[PDB]
């Protein structure tokens, strides 16, 4: 049924968000939070290291 589907009806629902949102949306997303994750993780080396 529906459940048989499987990621291949993954796809028809995707491109529904595609049309409100667009297949060059969603990349530039990801590489926007990129920069932001980015320096994440190094403002929390800080945190784990605590010392020099």
């Amino acid at each position: 049924m529906f459940s048989n589907i499987g990621i291949p009806g993954l796809i028809l629902i995707f491109v529904i968000a595609l049309i409100i949102f667009g297949p060059s949306k969603l990349p530039e997303i990801g590489r926007a939070a990129g920069r932001t994750l980015l320096e994440f993780k190094s403002a929390t080396k800080s945190l784990v290291s605590g010392d020099e």
